[PDB]
Order: structure tokens, then sequence, then C-alpha cells
């Protein structure tokens, strides 16, 4: 069976696909660890004990356990986003694209707040990735939610460590990326021409991959869309977590205050607590949007220091980092928790009243000073009074949790020694079934970067094929060089000194290159209010 | 002798000028207080003793004391400010334009910081305005400097009360106003139809006479351009006047400390000292651009209260107010206590070094917290790195000084029920001989008002006539009616609730009614800085 590779693990059997001329061995749900359930719940990944008979790898894996966003019943926009196969612990499995020294490997590692996601989704299809970019392109499910960011070994006594650590749904990432370094040269791909990438939290897990000690080196060129550790959503000091934890531990009627006497009795209660009850009641830490209960968390193991500290040392000589972010960041957000406010589809005439109950709201966190700062930094006298104070917030969201973020990362990384080219995804997909108003959704840039506009299955104008195969293209160089520019195509390194980006999008007249606007924009959040924050 | 009228205080003869088609009788000299020298050097304003014979109401007046700046030798843009007539103390005389129930009065105060100005400079010139408008003007030099603003009462006994109260220089106007109501019929003028209108300290002053209790009611009908007394140029607490005064008092030789043990021997030596040292030791208590040693001082008297104090109880249910400002107000001042970085004549690229030099020296007496805020509002990222930081100083300077403490004004009175037409006059002249980065310069606007684009022995483009034609009228309307709007032209009041402005330019393709740039630049310093002042 020419449709058959021998893993580390076992003969595995997949799919052949013929997408855009090439021939593509499609193989999903190669387990990586054993399900991580019943004792394994909380704990790092086992590898998977590996197996006899050829592995029937056509089947898509089952998504981690997980609850699903339905504020849009029907709406198709939304189901995209929620598992579309069955959702069970045991998840813990790998896909791989192999076109029929090595192919160049592109490794996806799904978004969702750490809380959400499957490699499975077809928003993720890397069909067409691999075909065209003749490139090996593999994911994975990693454990979100409580399942995977779990964190009370502080409270325990030592022996109890390994009890619930903390971050392995990274660990999981982790494995799952060792698993693929292993059996690179069995898909026919280079093992040391690896190329990590992701979108929002799977961003942030490139991220935590490339700059972990426990991972480091493994792979040193990483494309992260939107998605920092830096960022307030997507790291989280230990003592936050073991309180959420600690939450959680008897928010299913657990106790979790014996947590230190005789703890794992609270464990063993927890390990036999039925899925879907954790993945609903962990959300009850969760208020203050974008502050999800689970994070990378500051662990002194796999993230041993806060991000911005550990990049004060890190030296990322020899890393290729092509990173970015999409115009309109916070505004899917802004729908979700403050859905009472916006409409799905339709712009909102904001009021004032309902300006500074909103922004008041999302950062009562801070001082009374930079509340009013950001409050100041987002009045639009000149806009429509309403459509663009609703648009207002949506920037202010944007910026503050994803752009400038990922604006600060970028600094810090280049500065560090990193290669940064960075990009901004301007372009609303003319199928976007989102509000007009909320124009370039996060995650938008996704189906872009996968080369979804050259589905000519898909009803895209003819030059948003022309954005998904530069996009595509852009991917692929990058993977295969760390440099995402073209021939003839100027796109030269973002620097502090020149925080240059590239931008996407389908109006030939616009600059291509431009350094201003998003400086101005990030200079609030990463120079001013820090000043402000002097009492 | 047909140009010959007979004053309150004797026979004056004036000369014929045919202007426009009007003949205008032009009396300039008339004495309206004895020459306050002497003994009354720093006291109030006694009247004129009456004349016999027919006084020579010819040539113009000598100016009142002060220095004379030439920053720029020979460029013949410095010297228009300058005085053109003999300064002396001898200064105190009243000037009549009177066309051949009585004709309508406006009385023009001259501005320049109540320590510079005369009423005898040719842009202040109302033969145009007289004739074409048909109604009298008048104008009057009053006490500036030192010679009007010395304020020493508090720190002298009460007998001594008289000596250097304060504010005499704002008593000469109000002499001067008196003076001229009690001979509105003898020149062909109704009474009770008078205007005051001044630009600058002299728009300041029209506010303070229209304010004041000393002199409420004479006159409700002010026109005030640039010049406002809450700015903080145009005010002074009586305590600080007093240091000053201190200062000047043996700046002069004159020992200053023994003022309240035997007072007036100070004053007998200030009496005798030279006014051209004074006119120059003045200034040695002016730094810190735009606050001069002598202002509108709280004395209990003119100036009751602080002007926004005064404001609160005041009800100006009859008041008719039209005042706006020049579209680059503080380009003017920046050119001159910067002139070490700027230019005369083209534009500087300032960089970051020079653009937080200068914004720090400029606010050093407020605290960090705003100094930062005021640095942050005033950084262009957009603008060509130079041109562009230089062009935000100017508006800096332009707003904290003049556009917004007016704006503030503005609204304050429309509050408190005066009807406040507003405008913002945007057009550069064609033959400004200031460089063009300074765009409008504060006192652009005189030359407008007074309509001197109708002289046709002045090259002015055809539309900048009309914009003259336009901005003399609006102010002959405003003096006719209380409203500057014209036939078939909206130009409806500004309040807090609505501050519409109209703007004078002559690109007839830019909406002449605004109300969001000038509100969006003054919620700065009028909203949002007062709450970064919370410590
Ligand atoms: C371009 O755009 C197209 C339009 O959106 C898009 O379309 C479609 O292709 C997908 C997959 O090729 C179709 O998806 C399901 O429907 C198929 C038939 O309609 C099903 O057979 C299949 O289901 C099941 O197949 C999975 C394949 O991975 C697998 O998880 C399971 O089973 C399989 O394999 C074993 C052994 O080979 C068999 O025994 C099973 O029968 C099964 O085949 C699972 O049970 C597809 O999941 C979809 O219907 C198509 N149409 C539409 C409208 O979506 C393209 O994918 C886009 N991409 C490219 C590159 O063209
Ligand atoms: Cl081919
Ligand atoms: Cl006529």
């Amino acid at each position: 069976d020419r449709l058959v590779v021998q893993t580390s693990s076992g003969p595995v059997r997949g799919r052949s696909v013929t997408v855009q001329g090439r021939e593509v061995h499609v193989y999903t749900g190669i387990p990586y660890a054993k399900p991580p359930v019943e004792d394994l719940r909380f704990r790092k990944p086992v590898p998977a004990e590996p197996w006899h008979g050829v592995l029937d790898a056509t089947g898509l894996s089952a998504t981690c356990v997980q609850e699903r966003y339905e504020y849009f019943p029907g709406f198709s926009g939304e189901e995209i986003w929620n598992p579309n196969t069955n959702v069970s612990e045991d998840c813990l499995y790998i896909n791989v694209w192999a076109p029929a020294n090595g192919l160049p490997i592109l490794i996806w590692i799904y978004g969702g707040g750490f809380m959400t996601g499957s490699a499975t989704l077809d928003i993720y299809n890397a069909d067409i990735m691999a075909a065209v970019g003749n490139v090996i392109v593999a994911s994975f499910q990693y454990r979100v939610g409580a399942f995977g960011f779990l964190h009370l070994a502080p409270e325990m006594p030592s022996e109890f460590a390994e009890e619930a650590p903390g971050n392995v749904g990274l660990w999981d990432q982790a494995l799952a990326i060792r698993w693929l370094k292993d059996n690179a040269h069995a898909f026919g791909g280079n093992p040391e021409w690896m190329t990590l990438f992701g979108e929002s939290a799977g961003s942030s897990s490139v991220n935590a991959q490339l700059m972990s000690p426990v991972t480091r080196g493994l792979v040193k060129r990483g494309m992260m869309q939107s998605g920092t550790m830096n960022a307030p959503w997507s790291h989280m000091t230990s003592e936050k977590a073991v309180e959420i934890g600690k939450a959680l531990i008897n928010d299913c009627n657990c106790n979790a205050s014996m947590l230190k006497t005789n703890p794992a009795h609270v464990m063993s209660c927890m390990r036999s607590v039925d899925a879907k009850t954790i993945s609903v009641q962990q959300w009850n830490s969760y208020s203050g949007i974008l502050s999800f209960p689970s994070a990378p968390t500051i662990d002194g193991a796999f993230l041993p220091a806060d991000p911005m500290t550990l990049m004060k040392t890190a030296d990322l000589k020899d890393y290729d980092i092509l990173m970015g972010n999409v115009r309109d960041e916070g505004t899917y957000f802004l729908l979700y928790d403050f859905i009472d406010y916006f409409d799905k589809d339709d712009a909102t005439a904001l009021p004032r009243d309902k300006y500074l109950e909103i922004m008041n709201n999302i950062f009562g966190k801070a001082t009374q000073a930079e509340r009013e700062a950001i409050i100041f930094q987002y009045t639009s006298w000149e806009g429509n009074p309403g459509y663009q104070n609703q648009q207002q917030i949506g920037r202010a969201v944007g910026d503050h949790f994803f752009t400038c973020p990922t604006n600060e990362y970028a600094q810090a990384l280049a500065e560090r020694g990193a290669s940064v080219h960075y990009y901004y995804f301007t372009h609303r997909t003319s199928t976007s079934l989102w509000g007009e108003w909320m124009g370039v959704l996060h995650g938008d840039e996704i189906e872009y970067f996968f080369g979804q506009p050259l589905n000519n299955s898909l009803q895209y104008r003819p030059v948003e094929r022309e954005l998904g195969k530069r996009m595509l293209s852009a991917v692929i160089e990058f993977a295969k060089t760390g440099n995402p520019a073209q021939d003839g195509e100027e796109w030269p390194n973002f620097s502090k000194e020149d925080p240059v980006y590239y931008i996407f999008s389908t109006d030939d007249k616009i600059e291509k290159l431009a350094r201003g606007p998003l400086a101005a924009r990030c200079s609030f959040w990463n120079d001013y209010l820090p000043k402000v924050r002097s009492w």
C-alpha cells in the first residue's frame, strides 16, 4: 500500500488527494501520546505505545474537550470555529499532509485562547498548502481549557509535582513537535527544515515552543499570527492559575481546600468529574474579556519566567519570525462579550453613555489615570457619531490585546537578534459573513495564508485569489528560506529602528510597505501608557 | 470750520478723507486724560482739563512707552507692530473716525500683551471701516507695560491705595470709553449703539471692559479677536503682580523693601526713573513665553475675581460677543521666544531632541503628568519628520494659549446667556511676509476685519478683497445688529451644545460652518488635561 507510512510508532494508512496538479497523501488521526484520560488527565503527555497493524489514518481526529460558542444559532460563521468532530479527552492525535534531503515541514498550531480550537476545522485544511507549496504540513490537537492548563503544583507538596504542573497542553505540542521531527524523514521531510506557524493562541503556542528552554533549538523558524506570549491573554502568573485552578476544583465540588494535607483525593475527585462539567465550569473564572482561565503559565519549567523577562537574556541569532496582525483584531471579541450592545451584522451607533460604558468595563483592572488616557486616545470627534465610536472601541481592544503586544514582541525579538518580518492583513474577504463594521476579523487571515482562495470551488473575487496566492506563497517562501519576501518584491526586516511591515490587501493603490500608522497606534500602549502608570 | 467738533473738553479740528466714495473726518490726538506723568505715573487716569482754542486733531498721538522688537532688522513685518510715533508717557489720547438717532460706534482696543501696541499703527487705520461700514470708529492709547499695570496696594498701608492700585491701563480704557459715550452725539454717533472690538490683549481688554463691575453696562456688545481673560497671558493674581512689581521697583534701584514702612519714597524714586529704563527693566520679570509682567490683575476692583469665578455669577443676557481665532495662533510667538530653533522665513525640520527640548521648557510650570500628556497629544508620526514636529508645537502653543482659552471663554459666555458667534480665520494673506510654515499668524485677521483688502492701493488677490469685504462686513453687521451673519448666509450661535464656528478663508470648497476640529483640539486642554492634574 503506497498510502502507508511506517511511523516510529507503527505503519499508518492515509488518503490520496490530488489538489491543483499535485498528489498529497493526507494522514489524519495518528496518535502521538496515550489518550490523557483517567490517571493521565492533567498530567504531562506520555508517548503513544506503538501499534502493529496498519493504523487507519483517514478519519479525522476527535476534538479536544471544549465548549462551543453559539451566540448565533445556525449562522455558519460562528460554527466554523466550533468542533466539527466528536469531543473527547481522547484527542492527542497528529495530522500529516505529505506530497507524493527532504521537504520542508510546516506545523500548524491552532488558536482559540487555550480554551477552544481543533486541528480538524476545514479552515485549517492544509491540502492546498501542501500541494501548491510542495511542503509537508502537519497539525495536532493539544489539550485546551482546564484539560491543558490546570496548575496546582505550588499548592501541593513536592512529591505531587507531576500531578498538575500546568502547561501540559504546551507539553502536548512539544511532544507532537518532537514526534514530527522523529518521523520527518518517514513522510518525506527534512526534520531540520521545520517551521511552526499558528494563529492567536496557536501563534502564542508557536512563540512558547520557540522560546521555551524545554524545546529550544527543536525549531527556530516560526510564524505567529496575532498571538504573542507577552499579550495579557497569552500568559499568566503561577499564583493566578492556582487561584483559577482552586476555583475550578471545587466549582467541580471537589473540595479544593485539602489540596495540601491530602491533595490528589482532590485530584482523584477531579479525575472522575465528567469532562463536560469541567468544560463548562472552567468558564466561571472567565470574566474580563480576553482573560481566559487557561494560559501559558509561568511555571519554572515550560515558561520559566514572564515572557518579557525571558526575552531580556534570550539570544535569537538564528531565529526567523514572520508575524503580524489583521486590521480589526479586537472586533470579533467586542461582538462577543458585548453582544448586548452590538449587532452581528449591521453597525451600531454607539453613544457616549455606551462608549464609557464599554471602555470602563474592559479596563477596570487599570488605574483611573490610564483608564482616562485610553478613553481619550480612542475618542472620535470627526467620525460619524456612533459608528465611529463603536469602531474606535474595536480598535482599542484590537490594539491593546493583539496588535500592540505583538508589535512590542516583534521589536523585542529583533533586538535579541531574530530576523523578524511583519505583515498587516487589511483585506476584508468578499465572503465575510460577519457584519461589515467588524471589517477584518481576527482569524480572517488564516484561510488566506492556507491558500484557500486558490480553491476554485470557493467563490472569491479574482484578485482575492491573487491575495491568497501571495499570502500562501509568503508562508511557503518563509518556511523555505526564513524570508517571506518574493523576487523583486521588497519586504525588509522589521526592527524597532525601522518597524516596516508588509500590507496584504487587494487595493493595488496602497503603499505595500508602511511604518507610521502601526507605530503611532502602539506608541500609546507600548510607550506612553507605561508612563501614566507611574501612580 | 466744518472739520471742527466741539467736544466735552473743547473744540477739535480733524482732517477730511474720502475713502471709497464716503467722506470721513478723522480726528487723531484728542486728549482724554491728563498726561499720566510725574505725580500721575502709576495712578488711575484723571480726565483731561478742558481746552479753549480749536485743538489740532490731525497729528497722530504719541505712542505709550514700550520697547520694540527688532529680532528682524529692516524686515518690515516686525516693525509694523512697533511704534510708528514718538514714545512718551504723554500718550493718553483718543482717535475718532466720523463719516460726513446716531451712527454706531466701534471702539478699537489694540493688543500686544499689555506690554506693546499703539492705536496709531497703520494696521489699525479705521478709514475704510468708517467709510464702507458707515460707522464711527474710535481708538485710544492705554498705558501698557509697567506704566499701566504695576500693582502694589496690598504691600502698602490703606492710605496709599491709590498709589499703585494696578490696572490703570484698563482704567485708561474705561475712561476713554466713558469719554466716547459722552461725546458720541458730538461726532454723529449713538452712545447706546457702542461696540468694543480688539485683538489679543485688546481682545482681552474688550473682555474686561465688558465684564468689569467698574464699567459694566457701559457697553454690552464686543468683538474679541484671540484674546480672553481666562487665558494665562491675560490674567494674573494680585500676589504675582506684587512680586513682579517689587522686582521692577528695585530692578530700577528703588529699594522695593521699605514699600510698607515708608513706601512712596519708593514711588517718588519710581516717579523719577526715566521711562526707557522701566520700559526695558520690566522685561526681566518676563520669561516663560507668553507670561508677561503686566496683565489684568485680580485687584478687588476692576477685576474683582479670577475671570472664570466672575463668570460663574455674571448674567450676560443682553450681551453680543463675536469672538474667534486664527488658524496658527501660537506660531508668531514660537518664532520669537525660540528664534534659536526656527527660521523667520523657511520651515524647520525639528528633531525629537528639539521637540521635547521646546515642549518641556514651555510647560515646565505643569505636572510631569500633564507635561507628558501634552507631548504625546502633539506628537506627529504621519507628518514629514521635522516639519510636522515644528508645526505641531505651533499648534500646541496656539491651542493652549489662545484658541482653547477663548473656546472655553466662548462656552462660558453662552452658558451665562451671551449671544456668542465664533469665527476661525484660516486664510493666509497672499502678502504674508512671514515664513510660509507659520501660516496664519496671530494678528493676521486684524487687517482683514478692518477691510484693508478693500484698499485697491494694496495688492491683494481678488478673492482676498472679497474676504476683507466679507470679514469687514461681519464686523459692521455685528456692530449694527449684534449678529455678524449676513442675509441668506447661515452663521448660528456658538454654544457648548453646538460649538459651531464660521470659517473665513478664500478656498470656496471648505465647509463654512464646522464644529468638530476645534472642539477636538480643545477637549484636550479644556476637558482632559484638568483630569490629569489630579496629582
Ligand atoms: C475546496 O472547496 C471544496 C468546497 O468547499 C471542498 O470540498 C469538499 O471536500 C471534502 C473532502 O474532500 C468533502 O468532505 C466530506 O464529504 C465527503 C463526501 O462528500 C466524505 O466522504 C468525507 O468524509 C469522511 O471523510 C473524511 C476524509 O478525511 C474522513 O474523516 C472520514 O472518512 C474517510 O476515508 C475512509 C477511507 O479513505 C472512507 O472509508 C470514508 O468513507 C471516508 O471517505 C469521514 O467519515 C469528507 O469529510 C466535502 O463534502 C466536499 N464538498 C463540500 C461542498 O465541502 C474542498 O475540500 C476544498 N479543498 C480543496 C483542496 O479542494
Ligand atoms: Cl506542477
Ligand atoms: Cl454710496
